[PDB]
């Protein structure tokens, strides 16, 4: 008899999504240690629905070892979302069985207990046979294509549809009143929708021939320049990357200062790479729009070096090259599978929807020099551009948020990564790990030396720092980067997507009408009712009480970070909030 909520107990879960339902024969085979039973036939399986059955077997299987799922078409075939069998056995166990994939009725679907396991754990032929052949169907179904020229490697699929179907599918107030001001202007690079370009300045730049003369009504401490350059409160953003690409833009540099009330804010830009008298260096005690159109243009290269590399680059592409890497090298049945599958989730899809709907491409590849592994471990990263003293600079949210989540996302993989990893041999001796991190050093990253990414992993600490860069980089880099966009691009003259005019050769001659002429004549950033934010693992690859149990843990530490963002929050004039854990989703889905 057939129970169904809304010898061996089988229960089978199907999906929530729409269509997840189907009206197939579902055939379900078990193999045991001691034998196979035959193939029993379950009659239809409904959205949301839990289907249980009471089969009885022709003989003693001993321990379960593998499920086998089979669907033959009923009429016309219908795709099945299975979430999870489980079995209470003849002998009072309880044996749980993650899915979470789409069944077309192409293949037998034969999936492993949930308990994860490493190669060196599986002995028998049953498991090692079904592990291997599950990594031969991988390596056949997803596969690596050259989209662009240069370009990280990509999925080898032409349209969303050719994908394998079980990775298919107040501030901006403010801005508007103040984007003038020069403190707005110098807030974005810490706390926008892109701040991670500015650096510290440890020497002036060759190419920007500025002098204290120039500078000296924005100085506040009786220091010349060059000594303030000494000091530490000198900063620079310099998009030297957009000089050379031949849809009118420029490459600007733009000098920064911290003001005595330790506030970041423009005090000369020249909107170009090359000094000369036909690119002058804007100052703040020049006519009132030269000095707006100056910035509108930074504004400008600010956002699409932000479009193009701080966004899609560094955090889509490089997601969806982790996520091809584990598809293909790491089987469904490994703890690191099931560690990054939430993070990677529709990150192939997004992006493959994306292409099949010039000067960005140069872009990209320029960029790729950059791409580095040490640029993703964020709190080097921060440290390498001279951002990281708190003292000294008090006012970088996007930096003191970041490194919270970072820290909490490191303790929760190296706890993950020391249940199931019990030494440094071990990681070394792990043959799919050792495969996932190759095919991101060889396929992903081209190969490229100068990328520093791993070509193999061989302790413990070095595993979590990868899988944090991975996790971090989908998750919450992702969000600070995206989610703000329609507060800080919603407003055009704060970021123009394209510029209609060149930029202004000289001083004295812009007029509020030149600025109209040059300008142009959401979707994004939007959360889903469905989203799935930071920790939220409602897919259970994850059976077994240890790991759960560093989950809860991962949880709980980010519920304390949450209300520490609120806090600082609370007092600030301009909250900051693309960093707050109930605001991140595990992944790039947006
Ligand atoms: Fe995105």
């Amino acid at each position: 008899s057939h129970h169904h909520h809304h010898s061996y107990t089988v229960t089978v879960a199907t999906g929530s999504q729409e269509h997840a339902g189907t009206d197939d024969y579902i055939y379900l085979s078990l193999v045991g240690s001691a034998g196979c039973s035959e193939k029993h036939l379950l009659d239809s399986f409904e959205r949301g629905a839990v289907d249980s059955y009471d089969v009885t077997v022709d003989e003693e299987l001993g321990e379960i070892q593998l499920v086998r799922i089979e669907k033959r078409k009923y009429g016309s075939n219908d795709d099945w979302y299975l979430k999870y069998i489980t079995l209470k056995t003849p002998h009072g166990d309880y044996i749980e069985f993650p899915c979470y994939r789409w069944i077309t009725g192409d293949v037998e679907v034969v999936l492993r207990d949930g308990r994860a396991k490493l190669a060196r754990d599986d002995q028998i032929h049953i498991l090692k046979q079904h592990r291997r052949k599950e990594l031969e169907t991988r390596q056949k179904q997803y596969r690596w294509m050259e989209w662009n020229p240069g370009f990280p490697l990509s999925i080898d699929a032409k349209c969303h549809k050719d994908l394998p179907r079980d990775i298919q599918f107040t501030i901006s107030e403010r801005v508007m009143n103040h984007w003038q001001e020069d403190l707005m202007f110098g807030y974005q690079f810490l706390n926008g929708a892109n701040p991670v370009l500015i650096r510290r300045c440890t020497e002036l730049p060759e190419k920007l021939p500025v002098t204290t003369e120039m500078v000296e009504c924005s100085l506040e401490r009786q220091l010349s320049l060059e000594q303030e350059v000494q000091q530490g409160n000198i900063f620079i953003v310099d998009f030297e990357l957009l000089d050379g690409i031949d849809q009118f833009l420029a490459a600007p540099i733009c000098l920064l200062y911290k003001n005595l009330a330790n506030k970041i804010v423009p005090i000369a830009i020249q909107l170009n790479q090359i000094p000369g008298d036909e690119n002058p260096i804007f100052l703040p005690s020049d006519a009132k729009y030269d000095w707006l159109l100056a910035k509108i243009w930074v504004r400008s290269s600010d956002f699409h070096v932000h479009q193009t590399i701080t966004h899609l680059l560094r955090t889509h592409l490089v997601s969806e090259v982790f996520g091809i890497a584990m598809y293909r090298q790491l089987p469904a049945v490994h703890p690191i599978f099931k560690l990054l599958v939430a993070h990677v989730r529709f990150t192939i899809a997004i992006n493959t929807k994306a292409r099949e709907q010039g000067g960005h491409v140069q872009m990209v590849q320029r960029a790729m020099k950059d791409l580095t592994y040490a640029s993703l471990c964020f709190p080097e990263a921060i440290k390498a551009r001279g951002m990281e003293s708190k003292e000294d600079i008090p006012y970088y949210f996007y930096r003191d948020d970041g490194l919270l989540v970072w820290e909490a996302i490191r303790t929760f993989t190296a706890e993950v990564v020391d249940i199931y990893y019990e030494g440094d041999q071990v990681v070394e001796e792990d043959p799919e790990l050792q495969d996932f991190v190759n095919d991101v050093y060889v396929y992903g990253m081209r190969g490229r030396k100068s990328s520093g990414f791993p070509k193999s992993v061989k302790s413990r600490e070095q595993l979590s720092e990868y899988l944090t860069v991975v996790i971090f980089t989908a998750s919450a880099q992702h969000a600070a980067v995206n989610f703000g966009q329609y507060d800080w691009a919603s407003w055009i003259p704060n970021a123009p997507p394209t510029m209609r005019a060149p930029p202004p050769t000289a001083k004295g001659v812009v007029t509020i009408e030149q600025i109209v002429d040059t300008l142009p004549d959401w979707a994004l950033s939007q959360f889903q009712e469905n989203e799935l934010f930071l920790g939220m693992y409602p897919e259970e690859h994850f059976i077994e009480k240890p790991v759960k149990e560093a989950m809860a843990r991962f949880r709980k530490n980010l519920e304390a970070i949450v209300s520490v963002i609120a806090e600082r929050n609370e007092n600030l004039q301009l909250p900051y909030y693309y960093l707050s854990p109930d605001r991140i989703p595990n992944s790039v889905a947006i």
